[PDB]
């Protein structure tokens, strides 16, 4: 099945039903502090704002979703752009955040991004294994940088070059909108 | 024989001798535009309210500052750190970073955090060897992440372990006044 769509502040209800247990009960996401929908609605019209927000779908219901987001803030590092997928428990190793990507990564290289990047908190070998087929190249570990429940965490980066490091680049351009 | 001090926001517009060449004419940091005295003034100041931020002095000119700021926004990274020193052009360049960090580091550990982060720019083979001698470690490097003054520029990061990643850490206190 599976369709890959722009996400709207109407999918926050599904978005925050997947993403409240892994802020919970996992050490995934470095969140503590499980947010609400509301928060979720607000985060996915300010994403928009600038950069792309997937969903995927599977006989109407939200699936997994990708997101976009500024990897620094410093101006010399605007053509850096950092990438999170997320999946529904049970509809994993169903190919989903594959397809997510395959979306998000040429959306993104049109945009101008020279590169992408995916914050891994490790050990987590079914995501390493993604990025490593997707062509990722694991560039980097943050060795026990975070404390989240009752451990200490590495967190790996892995980097998609789009390519064309060029001579002269021009700023990147938003997703539909902003400058 | 260069003195270590607190910084001041009055010490603005001798920190901008230093700042604004590296930002025009440099990769050192990733700004691009030089900040206003006031815009400085406001950093210093803000900084202070959580972090320490510190001046080196040689016959009563600062030649060198250094500060702390946040590693990552997300609630699990609290206890990582980063730390910028930057030494103006000209003598005693690795005595200054060095005698900046002696202070740093050590009033970063007594403040609970658990490791400090410094990215550098690269090549830069002075810096690199100074963090290491210090006892940093390279723990990974973001190729071409940055594009500033016609070129591609990697950053890499080198980490100081402050140890005690025990099991019931506290959260770090403010430096000088509660966070
Ligand atoms: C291990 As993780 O929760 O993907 C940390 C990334 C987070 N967006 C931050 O920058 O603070
Ligand atoms: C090359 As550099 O100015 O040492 C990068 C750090 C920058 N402060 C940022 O995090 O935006
Ligand atoms: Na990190
Ligand atoms: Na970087």
């Amino acid at each position: 099945g599976i369709d890959i769509r722009v996400a709207r502040p109407e999918d926050a209800e599904e978005i925050q039903i997947i993403y409240a247990p892994i802020v919970l009960n996992t050490a995934i996401s470095f969140e503590e502090a499980v947010p609400s929908v509301e928060q979720m609605r607000e985060r996915i019209s300010t994403t928009l704002q600038t950069y792309p927000y997937l969903v995927a779908v599977r006989e109407g219901r939200v699936v997994g979703y990708a997101y976009a987001s500024q990897h620094r803030a410093r101006a010399a590092y605007r053509w850096a752009v950092d990438v999170t997928v997320y999946v529904a428990e049970g509809q994993r190793r169903s190919g989903i955040a594959r397809q997510l990507y395959d979306v998000l990564l040429p959306v993104l290289k049109r945009l101008g991004y020279r590169s992408a990047y995916a914050g891994i908190a490790l050990p987590n070998e079914g995501s390493v294994g993604l990025h490593e087929r997707l062509g990722f190249q694991h560039i980097g570990t943050f060795p026990q940088v975070g404390f989240k429940l009752d451990a200490w965490h590495d967190v790996g980066y892995w980097r998609f070059d789009f390519g064309d490091e060029g001579l002269h680049p021009e700023a990147p351009l938003g997703f539909l909108s902003q400058i």
